[PDB]
């Protein structure tokens, strides 16, 4: 079925096709973009992440309750400074210009999960 598959130059073509196809300097708008474009920014942002799927990945059965009680306090921490970094590139983005990306959108939607996760993990008990 791979040997005989018809289609329903090439490079070319995608070629040719292909070819067809930040923030400027006012206040602190620019003191937060030049500190969230730096890649040691981006490389801490990473390293959050990474620490933060540790994170997720040391929980398991029978806790002593002091792990447990660390785990829920470093995710606080990580989407405590997760928030913090999305404001940050909120006020040196502009809205609609945070709101473009298609990454940043995903981040933000995490970030407000996590957020109303933590609130309703207060609260949990009443909703059913
Ligand atoms: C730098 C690279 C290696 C990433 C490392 C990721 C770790 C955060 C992951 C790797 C496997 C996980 C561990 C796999 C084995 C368990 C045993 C578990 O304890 C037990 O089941 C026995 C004790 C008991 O229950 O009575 C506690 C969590 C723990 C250490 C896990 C904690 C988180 C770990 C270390
Ligand atoms: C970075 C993470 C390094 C591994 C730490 C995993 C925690 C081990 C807890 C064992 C049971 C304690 C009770």
């Amino acid at each position: 079925i791979i040997i005989t598959f018809q289609e329903q130059k090439n490079e070319r073509a995608c070629i040719d096709f292909a070819i067809s196809a930040p923030q400027n300097r006012q206040s602190f708008q620019y003191k937060t973009w030049t500190f969230v474009v730096s890649p040691p920014f981006e490389y801490f942002i990473m390293a959050m992440i990474a620490l933060n799927t540790v994170v997720l990945m040391m929980k398991f059965y029978d806790a002593p309750y002091e792990y447990e009680l660390m785990l829920k306090c470093l995710n606080i921490v990580f989407t405590s400074m997760f928030s913090m970094e999305c404001v940050l590139k909120i006020i040196a983005f502009g809205v609609l210009n945070y709101f473009r990306d298609a990454w940043n959108v995903f981040d933000f939607v995490t970030v407000l999960g996590s957020i109303t996760d933590i609130l309703v993990t207060e609260i949990a008990e009443t909703n059913n």
